[PDB]
């Protein structure tokens, strides 16, 4: 499985310093294979590490019997369910590298992922609108003929993922890919018209988990509510569910971050850490103001907030109104994660997005033409390090633009750095809407909009929104009367995720040739 390797001297350095340990990610789970302590709670169901590890072996073995081989790829679509983890470790034990699509993703995204990786295996959920029946499947399996095996959650027929999980593995020996090879693909937020895959090796990903575990001080006491989409990197590895597993703690799954669901789960299971995006924080604080008892949250000791910028105002309300500590988390699927620390001053936790997890994360600030700016100045975030990728999957064209000659990746973020070394996110350069933490590549939606018979020109831009931070607005130059609901129906027909439908549509007589900078003015 081809990907952009680190130069040999970076690998060597990163091994000498102890960052790359050459262990497979399966070791996160198998070190606890003998443990009957609880690893995952999902509704009424509670799976121990022993059971979780056996479930991954069973599924891996069953897939091996059905002909899946090491070095092949898979497409996985599972929400906040225990079977997400069973599947991730089962594929890791076989040396198969998955994309974990989010439940919210639809045809265009699944098609895009399948087209790039040519999965031999599709695993999905009949609860998803696309898979309750068999029509889409037939089309998907026809148009992506690489697929030989389909397993489905909540299925009673021949393709029931449970039957595979429940079938005891006879004589199963794991064959994880080598540690310096690809373990899995992450999804980028998106800055272009087609989605970009981020290969993650075992060395690089395990280090990001292990080190996030030291910084967040996770242990067997950790009881972690995973309420945001479980397959996103923030939920998975920063320190996420995998850091919880590493530490031997417990992951509590929630379908969504609503107070309605989560306040009760936090009290019931005595949750002590969770991860949210800013709007979920506001909604929580407002639920308390509408009279939810603060005591449901007593056991909470650490609340991470990331995905998008937390305002200082909102941040300060966390210790005050919830009474746990805040940790700001500014990371990216491509790699780099900055954290505020648990012993940082209130000033740094409230007003900054922390600093890199690794001492050899290298971060500088560039001006418009690639030159370093002195500290305090606002510019483009440039970075490289032991867990930051060196290229997107099969993307020579885009890769040429995304990295400088020295291997530094530009995140598209505008930042400034403190005298103390802390980073503050000041804005953005990449053509991306950050809708309450969820990323929308504007070019993707614009291209879809231009396919409408009536749309001549199209621009998608963010607009300030108090709850979500940013909402999306589509500015269109049109031939004929066009209402928002027509645009949304149409985009939905193209088969994209709901959060990607414009919150607002506006027909305008003209747009500048599209020069969005001009448009903002
Ligand atoms: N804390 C933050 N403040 C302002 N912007 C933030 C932020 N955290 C993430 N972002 C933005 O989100 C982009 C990364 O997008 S992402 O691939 O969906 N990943 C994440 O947001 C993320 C957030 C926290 C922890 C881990 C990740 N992650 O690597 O998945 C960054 O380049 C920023 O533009």
């Amino acid at each position: 499985i081809p990907f952009t390797r680190w130069p040999e001297e970076f690998a060597r350095r990163y091994r000498e310093k102890g960052y790359w340990q050459d262990l497979p990610l399966t070791d996160i789970l198998t070190r606890h294979a003998a443990s009957d302590s609880i690893a995952v709670i999902d509704g009424e169901r509670q799976l121990s590490y022993r059971e979780l590890n056996q479930a991954a072996d069973n599924l891996a073995c069953s897939l091996r019997r059905q002909g899946i081989k090491p070095g092949e790829t898979a497409l996985v679509q599972l929400g906040n369910v225990a079977e997400l983890y069973i599947t991730f470790f089962a594929l890791l034990k076989l040396g198969v590298a998955p994309v974990l699509a989010l439940f919210s993703h639809q045809r265009s995204e699944l098609n895009a992922y399948a087209s790039q990786i040519e999965p031999a295996l599709l695993i999905a959920d009949r609860q998803h609108a696309l898979f309750s029946g068999d029509d889409f499947l037939n089309t998907f399996v026809t148009e992506h003929s690489s697929i030989r095996v389909v397993q489905l959650l909540n299925d009673s027929g021949e393709h029931n993922l449970q039957d595979a999980i429940n079938h005891p593995a006879e004589d199963f020996t794991a064959t994880p890919s080598p540690a310096d090879e690809v373990a899995y693909f992450q999804l980028s937020g998106g800055t272009t018209g087609t989605p970009k895959l981020i290969p993650r090796t075992h060395n690089d990903y395990y280090y990001s988990v292990r080190r996030s575990v030291e910084i967040c001080q996770f242990t067997q006491q950790t009881r972690y509510l995973c309420a945001i989409p479980a397959a996103h990197g923030y939920a998975m590895s920063s320190p996420g569910s995998l850091g919880v597993f590493l530490a031997g703690g417990t992951v509590v799954l929630a379908a969504d971050p609503s107070a309605t669901l989560c306040f009760p789960l936090i009290e019931k299971h005595q949750v002590n850490v969770t991860a949210l995006v800013p709007p979920a924080v506001s909604l929580w604080l407002q639920a308390l103001i509408e009279g939810e008892s603060r005591a449901q949250l007593a056991s909470l000791k650490l609340l991470q907030v990331g995905g998008a910028r937390l305002s200082a105002t909102l941040a300060a309300r966390i210790p005050a109104e919830i009474g746990c500590q805040l940790q700001q988390v500014f990371g990216m699927a491509e790699g780099l994660v900055n954290y505020t620390r648990l012993d940082d001053s209130a000033e740094k936790i409230i007003h900054t997005q922390g600093y890199p997890m690794c001492p050899d994360d290298e971060v500088w600030v560039a001006d418009a033409e690639g030159n370093p700016l002195p500290q305090g100045e606002v510019g483009r975030l440039m970075t490289r390090g032991p867990y930051t990728f060196r290229g997107y999957y099969k993307s020579p064209q885009h890769n040429a633009s995304a990295f400088d000659a020295n291997g530094f990746y530009c995140s598209g973020d505008l930042i400034s750095i403190d005298p103390e070394g802390y980073i503050t996110v000041q804005g953005r350069e990449k053509d991306q809407i950050n809708r309450g933490g969820e990323k929308i590549a504007a070019e993707e939606i614009e291209n879809l909009l231009l396919r409408h018979p009536a749309v001549i020109y199209a621009a998608l831009v963010s607009m300030e929104d108090e709850l979500m931070g940013e909402k999306s607005c589509a500015y269109l130059v049109v031939k004929e009367p066009l209402r928002a609901v027509q645009v949304r129906r149409f985009l939905r027909e193209q088969g994209i995720a709901e959060f990607k439908l414009p919150d607002r549509v506006e027909c305008v007589d003209s747009l500048p040739l599209v020069d969005k900078k001009q448009l903002r003015q």
